[PDB]
């Protein structure tokens, strides 16, 4: 089997991407944030505290003939941005782009933190990291990809995120028309539950490439590119007037600037992020200070190849017995 679904930016900045997902019988379509940095499929629901729902579409298990309470199971998750959610668990039929999994754990939110409530465009998350990170207790549950894998033509999914435009998540096949050149594959460590890999270095603009190992995670659920402070300083030093602002929470730059590109290495190959992809617009409405799309990871504990990096590439998440990642230009 295979599946193919379009993913769409939630706003003009590509702050996140939503993909329609069919849950239950008859289908209830919710727009979920596919997140290769986590491993829970959770949704706004008829159980979510009413004051914490503000425009989201909800899953109502009582209206699904295939929903079953997973008795005794609870979940609770906290994300790197400080947001969180928790609740109970149903199993139900879940389909993405024509690919159907029966018996998928659908984690129903009873509580969500303010950032989720305040984002009316995201109805939940669909985790695509390794199932060892799934938070369901006392019986840990499998991701949608893990459940689908055996049925797929090939045990892979691909992320093809757009810049200010829709893109595609494919399951079970590699669309050879969706990228240019060849795909360069690189080793993955699953020791932390992430799609963790080692970039071979970077360049800023037209500058020379610096060969240096940068361990980090391919994370579709993080907006920006978070890299070591040395790398980030070398980038922003090429932008007149750019500075790190403690009050704003990162590097800012004059909105009048033209930003240089940023290149990262994948083995001997190179992925180029155009400068425009690094512009996240005014820090507040009407400001002439703009927020940068490359930020320091120094306070995180891990480097994160988020959407800013991934949307410059066609990315293969290879879930074979030994997982690997593939990157191609496009």
């Amino acid at each position: 089997s295979t599946g193919s679904a379009t993913t769409t930016p939630i706003d003009s900045l590509d702050d996140a991407y939503i993909t329609p997902v069919q849950i239950g019988t008859p289908a209830q379509t919710l727009n979920l944030d596919f997140d290769t940095g986590s491993s829970d499929l959770w949704v706004f629901s008829s159980e979510t505290t009413a004051s914490e729902v503000d425009g989201q579409t909800i899953y109502t298990p009582s209206k699904s003939t295939t929903a079953k309470l997973l008795s005794g199971a609870t979940w609770s998750i906290s994300y790197g941005d400080g947001s969180s959610s928790s609740g109970d668990v149903y199993t139900d039929t879940v389909s993405v782009g024509g690919l159907t999994v029966t018996g998928q754990a659908v984690e129903s939110a009873k509580k969500v933190s303010s950032s989720f409530t305040e984002d009316s465009t995201i109805d939940g998350l669909l985790g695509l990291a390794f199932s060892t990170l799934n938070t369901v207790s006392p019986t840990q549950q499998k991701t949608f990809f893990d459940n689908a894998k055996a049925s797929l033509d090939s045990p892979v999914f691909t992320a093809d995120l757009g810049y200010h435009a829709p893109g595609t998540y494919n399951f079970g096949f590699i669309d050879t028309t969706a990228y240019t050149g060849s795909i360069t594959y690189t080793a993955v460590s699953t020791k932390q539950g992430f799609w963790e890999w080692t970039s071979t270095g970077y360049a800023v603009g037209s500058g020379t490439f610096k060969s240096t190992s940068i361990d980090g995670i391919a994370d579709t659920g993080t907006t920006l590119l978070y890299l070591p402070a040395t790398v980030v300083s070398a980038y922003w030093a090429q932008v007149s007037g750019a500075k790190s602002s403690s009050s704003v929470g990162g590097y800012v730059f004059p909105c009048s600037a033209t930003l240089p590109s940023f290149t990262f290495g994948v083995g001997s190959a190179r992925i180029v992020i155009p400068g425009d992809y690094i512009d996240f617009g005014p820090i507040s409405t009407g400001s002439s200070s703009c927020f940068g799309g490359i930020q320091s990871s120094a306070g995180i504990g891990i480097n994160i190849f988020g959407d800013v990096a991934l949307k410059a590439a066609f990315v293969v998440f290879n879930g074979a017995t030994t997982p690997t990642l593939g990157f191609a230009s496009k």
